[PDB]
DNA sequence: TGAGGTAGTAGGTTG
């Protein structure tokens, strides 16, 4: 009875053809083929209107309301030439973005209460609403006494139907804005470049990272031929300029990146980004406040949205256009299939498992071999409670968890170590310089025998403490030492231990440990298709083109072992071309070579955001290779979420349920309950492949349960996830470009 | 950093 639907919204009426103030674009200047200067000329038109909607073509220009003069900015002459109303189905994008601004139209006048109104609108894609719902549905807006507003953040995204008919994908999030402005804070004497910044009077050409302050008055003519306020008074942006004084333009102009080029902005426009963490440092309390608010369930989301609708009401400008208060009840309707998928048994080293509890009792399904002797390097001032801690380490490691050596989910031996405290080391360190640190990290290295040190980190909790994770996983990385850290308050857990949750911190450290040595605790007994290797690709965004950093070549269909290999790519100037994949893919069929003295007939692979550039290679590679294959994307953050609904109920998802349309596909890995917030599900499509996409799904959702860094399952793969921890971790990699062993747990 | 969730990120680019 479990049935699904994603976050959308149906529209009552069908709209109607209407007649469109098309203007073509004519080049200007030095800056022929139009096509780059559209997507800036729209933005400059719709700032000569109060933000009237202008709209896209390869050369059209298409307008509700017409701007009747031409322009005269250097990148291009727009003209007036003929209007005319245009088709429904040719333009869907187009009265998309007609339902956009029309629903901006309709939110533009709604408020609470005579005061500032209920939304804030940038006539654009994303809208604001000043004011928050809670759980009592009481629209309490919320607000520190140091500024820092919590506002929802909702995308909408219309679409329309070729037979007039609208359909309104709906988004919600959380937003952190503080009052305090740039030029506020450069009047406080803060430096603050390098802060990520949102601008106010401009739209969605956004993530602004700022570059520099400079000498540079506003009044002073500028390289744009203006002084900066001439930017807005020539154009009919000049009312943003009517609160300004003598003393408000003294110190000023910045520069700040756009991705492209650098831009002179007022500092007035600027406001900084707030994240979730930053205001946690900064406040709190008022973080503690919201807490309830960020994490948001299905129900939550669904009254906000109901709240949302309900304030849209009607559009009478539109063919009397009004949505539904409610989801789908079906995404049949929609234009999905649902289900849910079964998870496949796993396997550890005796046999089937019925739960990733048990493979303790069970034991380690590969293991490194070699009888790896630990090292431990601790706090000096928590000597005994080190000695518990390791010796509960090694005792379980070996026999069991307290002074009764459990046997009743534990079984002898599970890793091969000797850990003798009169012949094996273990040496203490005092805080203080970074030298010290690396004195002792260097000091571990001078003994031999050392292999695979378990340190003890102070808590990032207390920040004046300066503890030394980093340092410690540099100078180990730089060694072949692989390394496990663990906290003075997990290491005063493992010394005032009486209950029954040192034995979830075992499993868990256990886990890891073996994960930095090159050992898999458990892997999948059967999976659905005839796959024999997994690999995984991530990004790397050195160069917006084809860029790739690292792959992470799963071994066998069973996920048996797992090899990764980072490129290290000739030096950084050197083409991102695919013989960089040539080489990866070679060390690929040499790995399964060593692994099994046999070719891989099938193959899957998880891409990462990076495009469908480049299918042809793999096509023609592959092809010559012989062999039949899959290249599955795997987009790790959606905007989109699944809720499960009941008769009229509206839940999370349980997880291992999927939404599928053909060759797209969305499905939910995790499992949360109402009091954690959402689950955030996966976007799956297939760009080439041969294999049935419900074959796909339950692949990759036995293969985001099979993790050898932690007891419980994960959101993403472990193809692009453990690429991407890789792919945190550039410092860490030891440098051979291939191991077993797993450091980035 | 016991581990994992969440939450945060814009759609092929816009002084």
């Amino acid at each position: 009875v479990s049935n699904l639907t994603v976050e959308a919204f149906e529209g009552i009426g069908s709209v109607n053809p209407m007649l469109f103030y098309q203007y073509k674009v004519t080049g200007k200047g030095k800056y022929d083929n139009v096509y780059k200067i559209i997507k800036s000329a729209r933005y400059k038109m719709h700032s000569k209107n109060r933000f009237k909607p202008v709209f896209i073509k390869d050369d059209k220009l298409y307008t509700l309301e017409k701007l009747p003069d031409i322009e005269d900015l250097d990148f291009a002459n727009i003209n007036f030439v003929k209007s005319e109303v245009l088709s429904i189905e040719d333009n869907m994008s187009i009265y998309g973005e007609v339902v956009e601004y029309y629903i901006n139209l309709k939110l533009k006048k709604v408020k609470v209460l005579g005061k500032y109104p209920k939304y804030r609108i940038n006539y654009s894609k994303e809208i604001l609403s000043n004011t928050l719902l809670t759980r009592e549905l009481k629209d309490e807006f919320k607000k520190s006494n140091k500024g820092f507003n919590l506002k929802r953040k909702f995308r909408i995204s219309p679409v329309v139907n070729k037979m007039g008919k609208v359909i309104l994908y709906l988004s919600c999030s959380a937003d952190f804005s503080t009052n305090k402005n740039i030029y506020e804070m450069l009047k406080e004497g803060l430096e603050v470049e390098g802060l990520a910044v949102k601008s106010e009077w401009s739209n969605i050409s956004g993530n602004l990272v700022i570059e520099s302050v400079l000498e540079t008055k506003i009044s002073e003519p500028t390289s744009l031929g203006q002084s900066l306020i001439d930017y807005y008074k020539n154009n009919n942006q000049g009312y943003r300029v009517k609160d300004f004084t003598d003393e408000d333009l003294n110190a000023n102009i910045v520069n700040v990146r756009g991705n492209k080029k650098i831009y002179m902005y007022i500092p007035h426009a600027l406001k900084p980004i707030i994240t979730r963490e930053y205001l946690a440092k900064n406040d709190p309390e008022f973080s503690k406040e919201i807490e309830q608010l960020i994490k948001m369930n299905m129900n939550y989301r669904y009254e906000t949205l109901k709240s949302f609708v309900n304030d849209i009401g009607v559009i009478e400008e539109l063919n009397n256009l009004s949505f539904k208060n409610k989801y789908y009840e079906d995404v049949k309707l929609l234009g999905y299939s649902s289900g849910k998928i079964d998870e496949p048994v796993l396997m550890g080293a005796k046999g089937i498992i019925k739960n990733k509890m048990q493979i303790f009792s069970n034991g380690f399904y590969k293991l490194p071999e070699g009888k790896v002797r630990f090292g431990v390097l601790y706090p000096k001032e928590f000597d005994g409670v080190s000695r518990k801690a390791i010796r509960a380490i090694y005792d379980f490691s070996k026999e069991g968890k307290y002074h009764g050596e459990s046997n009743k989910y534990i079984a002898e031996h599970l890793i091969n170590v000797e850990f003798n405290p009169k012949e094996c080391i273990f040496e203490g360190y005092e805080l203080g310089d970074i030298t010290e640190y690396k004195k002792a990290a260097l000091k571990l290295n001078n003994y031999n025998n050392v292999d695979f040190v378990i340190a003890i980190v102070p808590n990032m909790s207390d920040e004046e403490i300066e503890n030394s994770y980093n340092p410690f996983k540099k100078i180990w990385a730089e060694l072949n030492l692989p390394s496990q850290m663990i906290s003075v308050k997990t290491a005063e857990i493992f010394a005032n231990s009486r209950d029954n949750t040192a034995l979830y911190y075992l499993h868990n450290i256990v886990l890891g440990i073996l994960g930095k040595i090159g050992g898999i605790p458990w892997v999948v007994k059967d999976m659905k298709g005839d796959v024999d290797c997994f690999v995984g690709l991530d990004v790397g965004t050195r160069e917006k083109g084809i860029h790739y950093p690292a792959c992470s070549v799963v071994f066998d269909k069973y996920g048996k072992l797992i090899n990764y290999y980072k490129p290290n790519i000739p030096q950084n100037g050197e083409k991102i071309n695919t013989e960089i994949l040539q080489e990866i893919f070679d060390k690929v069929l040499i790995s399964y070579e060593e692994e099994n003295g046999a070719y891989p007939k099938n193959i899957v692979i998880h891409r990462d955001g990076f495009s469908r550039e480049d299918l042809d290679w793999y096509e023609n590679y592959f092809g010559k290779k012989n062999i039949k294959f899959n290249i599955i994307e795997v987009k790790k953050s959606t905007p989109l979420k699944i809720a499960s609904i009941n008769e009229g109920n509206i839940t999370n998802p349980e997880k291992g349920s999927y939404i599928l349309r053909g060759n797209k596909a969305y499905m939910v890995t995790t499992d949360i309950k109402e009091n954690l917030g959402s689950p955030k599900p996966l976007k799956i499509e297939k760009s080439y492949g041969d294999i049935d996409m419900l074959t796909a799904l339950s692949q990759i959702y036995a293969l985001t349960q099979i993790h050898v860094g932690a007891t419980k399952s994960l959101r993403l793969p472990i193809t692009t996830g453990y690429a991407d921890k890789i792919c945190k971790a550039i410092e860490f990699i030891p440098q051979g470009r291939v191991d077993n062993r797993l450091f980035f747990l």
